[PDB]
């Protein structure tokens, strides 16, 4: 058995496709997938409740081995009617918009703070929401703007229900990490599953 | 300060739009929205941590007043390339399909069991997943089929990345409940917001 805990973007928008391909070739090797925020993953790995974790924030622990797995682009986005949805925008313009943020313990929250919000003037947090789908829909209906993985909003961007916002910074790139306990021995079955995770 | 706790279908797909219409008419009156599962909502109401809760399953407590708030259609869905997406299916074919289901004890699993799975001869669960978004991605990539609120799959049905299964069953309707503690009184500030939570 392979027991996995994954962060929100990874567990909801990546690993189900990987598991589908894996189960097709190994239909009699079970997999358990739990999804939470990156802090949830860390604690599950530290408690030896899962075999492997996947996180999307800089989570640190002397008891954890972290290995780079995938790149991931964070995207500032807004309702299509927002003035920010068209043309160049400045950091001061971003700081004047209502921001919708994830909860403490989200890797996305921490990375967005370092890569972007740390460079903004005083800005208002309009709402704090505990998952990325509530944020997507709050932004779609004009409650504010936010910043999430392109993977989370890709389908809305294509359908025109959300709009990407230009940011005067380099592409907001982060690493999606594979983690396991420093004292954990990875099974051959798991290492085989990780081959399906490799792009 | 109105403090809401809502299950995922309601908090992610219904209330964001409602809060928008409300804050547009009451910008000075704030709203705090927490999203989780129905059981999280129940405990938050019991612990007096929120003013009102919204749930999507038959959960019951003797300390709670529950009122039917909205009806909600459950829909069986599959990858567009699935044979089960092409024409009417039999109960036998549904019973043989790989089911992607929410965990036992959740409101969605209980109501899906009652309205759908209890009518199938000896179905098998291909995988258990803890939230609707992971389920959608799993089904989208062919891991199996599932049953969720039409509201939750609407965008993907429109995009054509998920397909509705033509099942030989009645239209499957569940209840979305509004709840509060039985000794709580709905303030006029909250009753006004609830007028915006009125179809
Ligand atoms: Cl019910």
């Amino acid at each position: 058995m392979i027991r996995i805990y994954a962060s929100s973007t990874i567990g909801n928008y990546i690993l189900p496709a990987v598991i589908a391909r894996y189960r097709h070739d190994y239909p009699q090797l079970p997999i358990e997938l739990s999804v939470g925020n990156s802090q949830d993953v860390m604690q599950a790995v530290l408690d030896f409740r899962v075999d492997i974790g996947f996180i999307e924030g800089p989570c640190h622990s002397t008891e954890i081995i972290s290995e780079p797995w995938l790149e991931d682009e964070l995207v500032v986005f807004a309702a299509p009617t927002s003035p920010l949805a068209r043309g160049p925008v400045t950091l001061e313009q971003l700081a004047a918009a209502p921001w919708i943020l994830r909860e403490r313990g989200s890797g996305t929250r921490e990375i967005v703070d370092y890569l972007l919000l740390s460079h903004l003037p005083k800005f208002e947090m309009a709402m704090e929401l505990g998952n990325s789908e509530a944020i997507k829909h709050a932004v779609r209906h004009g409650l504010g703007i936010s910043c999430l993985s392109r993977r989370v909003i890709e389908d809305q961007l294509q359908a025109g229900t959300l709009s990407e916002v230009a940011v005067p910074l380099p592409r907001l790139m982060r690493t999606l990490w594979r983690i396991h306990h420093r004292q954990k021995h990875l099974s051959n079955a798991l290492r085989r599953f990780l081959d399906y995770c490799d792009p």
